[PDB]
DNA sequence: AAATTGCCGAAGACG
DNA sequence: CGTCTTCGGCAATT
């Protein structure tokens, strides 16, 4: 039953090559013409993310997210209040004559501004391919992507997202989170936070506007290994070990959550971010690899349920990575829209899932 | 050195 | 189930 429903949600191989093609010529493309000179963001590297690269992509292979990231060395972090997640940024020293000058304000780095000489570079380069249908979407406050839409026919979104790349130790507000110690264990927790941590030009929201020049925290890059070494064992779901269903779980939820999006914008407030920080706890919570049995599906999947109609009732879905930042707090999602996904997901739950057709 | 190449894991397709 | 395939990621190579 939901077999078949994991059949149905089961990326197609044509779809994904003809998809692949155009998305890969058209990121290729603006890449390069950020590697061009004057371009304040010429060493920019890329970093492919999201749920297409992590294998957790369902339905159709029509959203991609690419991190184009900016190794900025020497910056000092102010934490924007107590939120753990968002950053005003300022430059150590004074770096005589560099180019990030621009997007400055006195001191500190604008989000704001950055992210938008990076959109004016991307829409003028868009405007010049001829053999793809390509356009850039609407500009949406507070977030940190420039999207492209294209039409290959089938319409296909791409997310492109600026990032800063710092080098040093990571934030205290992480200090006590990705707590993977009893699951994937200590060495590969200690080795993930030496990797660089990554800063997007998503602005806080403090009251009716955004604070112009935070930027957020992103966990893009472990979030990806995270979901390509899922196990306990060293050989789950690899060519010599056994299958797990983990993936699988994450799947549903996702199709679960954007069935019921789809067709009630009472749920704008939710995304699939929410379903993926759940079940990195469930991922945490349960960490044997006999507890994700394929054979078990159905009760991987309804523990799952269970323990995010528990985050809702209680107001409280802790940030993986970020254990104070609240997802489910008042300030980002209102009693009422908790309230109101509970009762939709309780009825699917015991209806047989109806909105799975 | 910016672009090419090689290798192989993840997973879709098929019987 | 096994086998065969393509795509993505990496980094040595030129
Ligand atoms: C509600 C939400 N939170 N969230 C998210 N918040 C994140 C935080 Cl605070 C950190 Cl530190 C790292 C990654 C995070 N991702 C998201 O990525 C989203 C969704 O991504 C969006 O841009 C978005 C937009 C509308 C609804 C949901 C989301
Ligand atoms: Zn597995």
């Amino acid at each position: 039953k939901l077999k078949k429903v994991l059949d149905k949600l089961r990326l197609k191989r044509k779809d994904i090559s003809e998809a692949a093609e155009t998305v890969n010529k058209v990121v290729e493309r603006l890449l390069r013409r950020m590697q061009k000179r004057e371009s304040e963001f010429k060493g920019v590297e890329q970093l492919n993310t999201g749920s297409y690269y992590e294998h957790v992509k369902i339905s159709a292979p029509n959203e991609f997210d690419v991190m184009f990231k900016l190794e900025v060395p020497r910056i000092e972090l102010q934490e924007y209040y107590e939120t753990g997640a968002f950053y005003l940024v300022k430059f150590k020293r004074i770096p005589r004559g560099n180019p990030l000058s621009h997007f400055l304000e006195g001191e500190v780095l604008s989000a704001t501004k950055m992210l938008s000489k990076f959109r004016k570079i991307i829409k003028e380069e868009v405007k010049e391919i001829k053999d793809i249908d390509v356009s850039v979407e609407k500009e949406k406050p507070g977030s940190p992507a420039v999207t492209l839409l294209i039409r290959n026919p089938e319409e296909i979104s791409v997310d492109i997202i600026l990032a800063l790349e710092s080098k040093g130790s990571w934030p205290i507000s992480t200090k006590e989170g990705l707590p993977i110690q009893g699951w994937l264990g200590t060495k590969v927790r200690t080795n993930l936070r030496r990797e660089p941590f990554y800063l997007v030009p998503k602005n806080a929201k403090d009251g009716n506007s955004f604070q112009g020049e935070t930027w957020r925290l992103s966990f893009s890059h472990t979030e990806k290994y995270i979901l390509n070494n899922h196990g306990i064992e060293k050989t789950c779901c690899e060519s010599s070990g056994a299958k797990c269903c983990r993936k699988e779980c994450l799947k549903l939820m996702k199709y679960l959550l954007e069935q019921l999006k789809k067709e009630f914008q009472e749920l704008d407030a939710f995304c699939s971010y929410h379903v993926k920080t759940a079940i990195f706890h469930m991922w945490t919570q349960d960490p044997q690899d006999s507890q994700w049995d394929p054979r078990n599906l159905s009760s991987c999947f309804d523990k799952l349920l269970a323990f995010f109609l528990e985050c809702l009732r209680t107001e409280k879905l802790d940030h993986y990575f970020i254990p104070k930042f609240n997802l489910f707090s008042q300030e980002l999602i209102d009693r009422k829209s908790k309230e109101f996904l509970s009762k939709k997901i309780e009825y699917e739950r015991n209806n047989g899932f109806p909105i799975f057709d």
